[PDB]
């Protein structure tokens, strides 16, 4: 009945609803990250900074795959967006580890989004995510496991804190 | 045990909690009222462009609390975004409508915040909601009765229709 | 026993004040019927603005005559300023049915002021209706007339508001 | 039946009604204290001047608390505008002695509508006092005090003229 | 006896020269907390500039407190300043923890006078607290808790100079 | 046991420091001069900014003095500020009486600090206080006796004041 609505399957439509709710939650989860950073008791606000960002990013991927619903003529529909999996973060360390791992889920989702695409021929689907998404995802994972590396060579030891010094002082 | 809190009840930071919660409903609500007058079958996109300007300010009411939490050493605790209300918004009357509700939802809170922060003697958390949050709903609001006027005015008839040209097209 | 007054008449004196009074409740009278307007119930900001500028004229008027009332030698004396006509003023026909008699009471209330001080030769009582008040009048009750001819024709029927569309939308 | 109006008492409504009587009145006075200085036999423009900027203070106040009343839902009901209490105002000191009594009552009426919005726990007309009136008010009976002193030692001796002018051209 | 002076308390105005009193303590105080780090045998010149601008932010208090106290005519009264409590001030660590100490107590000297100003039913003080002094003081208290929890990190550990490290320049 | 001191003796460390408390005393004195003409039973603005800039260079010179203390190694070391000598000032007159005793008395400290650092052998101390205190002493206590006789002159008699505007207003 939808009069633009051409090669769009349900599947699709139903799984672009479930990835809006996937990238909803990251951008929550990323508001938490941030605010836990901003508390006076552990005052780290370029952390705070970093994941505001990412809250900030998140939301426009899923207002983006909300303008492509309607685009192809699907029905956009929102579900409770659950609170994030944890109340506090611990330290710089474990929020990054738990931001990858939140990458690296929505990273999985848009590959299952794709392969669920090509099975229904849809190529403006897979368009629409190369375009906006499988390289972002992939360059963010890159450089949160750059930062996971940093961190753990600056919390280990004075040779890595050392080397560390060198590349952002002398280099 | 924090550091910085000093004449910041319980009561205040769990009722300023709920608060965050209620203005991230109702960003919510008002992505879900764009997205559907962006569908090609209701086609206001001024409309879906209006309710898209109060999520975002709904979403920054959340940040504005959320940052003033931590300021007085309060914790931010997060709770599940419940979807909003409807799927489908009908008119632009009937979404109009909807948002007033929601505003003054949004205000009856504040003001039952403003009441527990006088019970409470926190002066501090007073003058927060009279710089950022009152005036800003009620100047929402009248702007909102002032869309339903017209709106009603528009639609109901001709000598409606009429008044509404002469004051826009002449005045 | 004013050491300016020349050929400056008791009776233009005294016409001058009561015209001062009669300039400051038609202002008081635009202000009632501007903030009408501003209603939410009403809504329509365009009439309360034309009203508005409106109240400021009528202000200035005042002003000006009681400029001139000191220019003179004549004493400026003040009465009570009678409320407006009403409390609340209809559709947008009626208030400008009603703004119509209003600068027809100050039009004609000019020309008895001209009447008078040609009955007593004061030239330059004349000259000042003539610089700052005729044809202002004329010109206000001349848009005020095209006004209301357009009011009527746009909500009168489809015929008057589509002759209106075609002179606003294509000429 | 007014669909914005929310927290918003029918004995706030009214004082607003009155207070913007007041305002209007306060205006209406200092256009007569203006005028009277205006004359050729008192001659003192700079008074004049000064008594015409107060009056459209007075004015805007009105106005704004007019526009409160619409944003609130309530209905703005305008009274008689009494004339100002004398036709004469004396000397410089004498007018600003009635000036100063004249802003002290405005300012026992703003603190009577606080006490009575703090009666009704309206707090957005309390943050809309502190917002435009309570400091604005206090900044300017300041000020008038400061006149009345100088006023007092320029008329009063050679001393005072003396002190004062020294003020003026060494300082 | 004074000309301007209404609804102003002798309890808040002796209350006001007390406050004054400590905001020049406390300017004191960071006074002395910025020359010791100025001291050879102690170098760190960028706490000096810290406190030196907090030592000037609390003259600045003071001086709007004695501009409004002449503002609502009550008599500003001077009273011995006393010496900061200490001649040397340790550590870093140690100068901030006094700093946020004497922030608190200014804080709670505010909050005080707010609630001496409540019970007079004096809004124009309370504006004035809430306008220059409270988000002041809270804004403040939370940078310092900041600082506190930042320099125990950086003391602490090389897990905490890590951290920071890699908040300050990767991200 | 400090490492920069060279040929600075115990007898000028300790004077210094006295000289800072009699420099902090008298910029207290002015802030208390300056408030006093702030007071609108007073109002004589122009006296309460000539007394306010005066606060200012006297904390500016105790300031000077600290930093001077640090550079040559000593122990800044802070007392009592005792409060002004009197808690209102009088005339115009004798608060230029009050403060050109008051610059006379810190300039004999300053005479008294070069006579000890001369018994002392200490040029550097000479030095400073050439570069910054004597000449700027000198210069000041010469407008205050310049004030003086003017404020005599205008307060005085018609022959004064006759001279006094000859001379502002021809000359
Ligand atoms: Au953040
Ligand atoms: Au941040
Ligand atoms: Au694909
Ligand atoms: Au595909
Ligand atoms: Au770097
Ligand atoms: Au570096
Ligand atoms: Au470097
Ligand atoms: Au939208
Ligand atoms: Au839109
Ligand atoms: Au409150
Ligand atoms: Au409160
Ligand atoms: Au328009
Ligand atoms: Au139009
Ligand atoms: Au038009
Ligand atoms: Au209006
Ligand atoms: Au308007
Ligand atoms: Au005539
Ligand atoms: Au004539
Ligand atoms: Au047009
Ligand atoms: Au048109
Ligand atoms: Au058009
Ligand atoms: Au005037
Ligand atoms: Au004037
Ligand atoms: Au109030
Ligand atoms: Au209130
Ligand atoms: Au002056
Ligand atoms: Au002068
Ligand atoms: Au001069
Ligand atoms: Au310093
Ligand atoms: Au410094
Ligand atoms: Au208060
Ligand atoms: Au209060
Ligand atoms: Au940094
Ligand atoms: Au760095
Ligand atoms: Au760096
Ligand atoms: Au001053
Ligand atoms: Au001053
Ligand atoms: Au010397
Ligand atoms: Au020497
Ligand atoms: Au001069
Ligand atoms: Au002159
Ligand atoms: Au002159
Ligand atoms: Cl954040
Ligand atoms: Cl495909
Ligand atoms: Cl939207
Ligand atoms: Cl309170
Ligand atoms: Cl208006
Ligand atoms: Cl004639
Ligand atoms: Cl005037
Ligand atoms: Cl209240
Ligand atoms: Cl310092
Ligand atoms: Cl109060
Ligand atoms: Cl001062
Ligand atoms: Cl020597």
């Amino acid at each position: 009945s939808s009069q633009i609505r051409q090669n769009y399957s349900t599947e699709v439509e139903a799984a672009v609803n479930r990835l809006v709710n996937l990238y909803l939650r990251a951008s929550y989860t990323y508001l938490s990250l941030g605010f836990y950073f901003d508390r006076d008791d552990v005052a780290l606000e370029g952390v705070c900074h970093f994941f505001r960002e990412l809250a900030e990013e998140k939301r426009e991927g899923a207002e983006r795959l909300l303008k492509m619903q309607n685009q192809r003529g699907g029905r956009a529909l929102f579900q409770d967006l659950q609170k994030p999996s944890q109340d506090e973060w611990g330290t710089t360390l474990d929020a990054m580890k738990a931001a990858i791992v939140l990458e690296k889920s929505l990273n999985q989702a848009l590959l299952d989004l794709h392969a669920l695409g090509s099975a229904q021929a849809d190529p403006h689907l897979c368009d629409f995510l190369e375009s906006h998404f499988l390289d972002e995802e992939v360059k963010l994972i890159k450089k949160m496991g750059d930062h996971l590396t940093n961190i753990q060579r600056l919390v280990g030891s004075q040779a890595g804190l050392g080397e560390y010094l060198f590349e952002h002082c002398t280099l």
